[PDB]
């Protein structure tokens, strides 16, 4: 005690603690309220979180991410086989179970998805401990509503391995609803829609709540649609631009491309608050610095189809839950990408002006709710 709530995300993780009737989303050593779900291995050290993602551009082969896409799955799993082709790191088969293989201290090593995730959870545990100044043992860890028993078990084992006593594994959409106090009873059932657009995945969940009891009515989405896909649309736009100004194509320079992606990710976040953003990279390619800018309008155009497409899963979820737009009582935004003004307009317009629950940072909502539940179960 106190117990913490941890959002073990696909690309970022977040930890919160409920004290004095208030949730505190804890900042890490670098002052960030969310931490990259990354782990890197080098000749001399093991890096986790910011430290790991900061050097991803120079060490692509031994920097692991997306462990959540593998957790709880068999090697023969069709999604595992498809995802592997896209990762810069190796995934090997050990007795039918996937393991990421990397070089660490000059030796080849392999880790199960739950081991990689235990490293991320340990980082989150220490982040909470640095803030509380006390040991953290109990925690509630969240998982996507569609996770099966094996995936839930593997996520719980990741916690155990990190030295945490997992009080319970709860669904991400439910945690988000708890963050907004939507689990209080005041009569009949309420239908809540969770629009979750993160860095790597997208999901829409319709829940029915009555007497503090949740019932997942339907789920929809795209496990391969996230903010990183919006960053890629920007990267290509600028590769084309750097090519025009300098008659040089940087596409085959993996590092330059990853560094440009990072600059775009940062510009994108700025565009959610401002109408323009400046990109300034020193020595991008062959010593040439890239100093340019991009407007919100242009950013939105480069992603118009992807943004608009988020509405299909919304219609399907409603259809499968056998509900009409009008029957949705609350709409909750989760995922850092839901901070994009154009996405809020699309969703809002689709729901004919209905207001969105968005006062809690979308990329913090899951951790926020998990922290509340952790205190309750504690
Ligand atoms: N202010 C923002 N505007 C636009 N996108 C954001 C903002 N903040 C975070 N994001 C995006 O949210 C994504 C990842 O964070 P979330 O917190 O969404 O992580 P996860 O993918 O693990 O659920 C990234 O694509 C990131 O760029
Ligand atoms: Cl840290
Ligand atoms: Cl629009
Ligand atoms: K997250
Ligand atoms: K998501
Ligand atoms: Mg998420």
């Amino acid at each position: 005690g106190p117990a913490v709530g941890i959002d073990l995300g696909t690309t970022y993780s977040c930890v919160g603690v409920f004290q004095h009737g208030k949730v505190e989303i804890i900042a890490n050593d670098q002052g960030n309220r969310t931490t990259p779900s990354y782990v890197a291995f080098t000749d001399t050290e093991r890096l986790i979180g910011d430290a790991a993602k900061n050097q991803v551009a120079m060490n692509p082969t031994n920097t692991v991410f997306d462990a959540k896409r593998l957790i709880g799955r068999a090697f023969d799993d069709a999604v595992v086989q498809s995802d592997m082709k896209h990762w810069p790191f190796m995934v090997v088969n050990d007795a039918g179970a996937p393991k990421v293989q990397v070089e660490y201290k000059g030796e080849t090593k392999s880790f199960y998805p739950e081991e990689v995730s235990s490293m991320v959870l340990t980082k989150m545990k220490e982040i909470a401990e640095a803030y509380l100044g006390a040991t953290v043992t109990n925690a509630v860890v969240t998982v996507p509503a569609y996770f099966n028993d094996s995936q839930r078990q593997a996520t719980k084992d990741a916690g155990t391995i990190a030295g945490l006593n997992v009080l319970r594994i709860i669904n991400e959409p439910t945690a988000a609803a708890i963050a907004y106090g939507l689990d209080k009873a005041v009569g009949a059932e309420r239908n809540v829609l969770i629009f979750d657009l993160g860095g790597g995945t997208f999901s829409v969940s319709i829940l029915t709540i009555e007497d503090g009891i949740f019932e997942v009515k339907s789920t929809a989405g795209d496990t391969h649609l996230g903010g990183e896909d919006f960053d890629n649309r920007m990267v290509n736009h600028f590769i084309a631009e750097f090519k025009r100004a300098h008659a040089k194509d940087i596409s085959e320079n993996k590092r330059a491309v990853r560094r440009l992606a990072t600059a775009c990710e940062r510009a994108k976040r700025t565009l959610s608050s401002s109408t323009q953003a400046s990109i300034e990279i020193d020595s991008l390619y062959e010593g040439i610095d890239f100093y340019t800018s991009i407007t919100r309008a242009r950013f939105e155009e480069l992603n118009a189809d992807l943004f608009r497409g988020t509405l299909d899963p919304v219609e399907k979820a409603l259809r499968d839950a056998k509900l009409d737009k009008s029957q949705i009582h609350d709409i909750v935004l989760v995922g850092g990408s839901t901070r994009i003004p154009k996405i809020q307009k699309l969703l809002q317009d689709f729901f004919n002006g209905k207001e969105l629950n968005k006062s809690i940072n979308p990329d913090e909502a899951v951790a926020y709710g998990a922290a509340v539940q952790a205190a309750i179960l504690s």
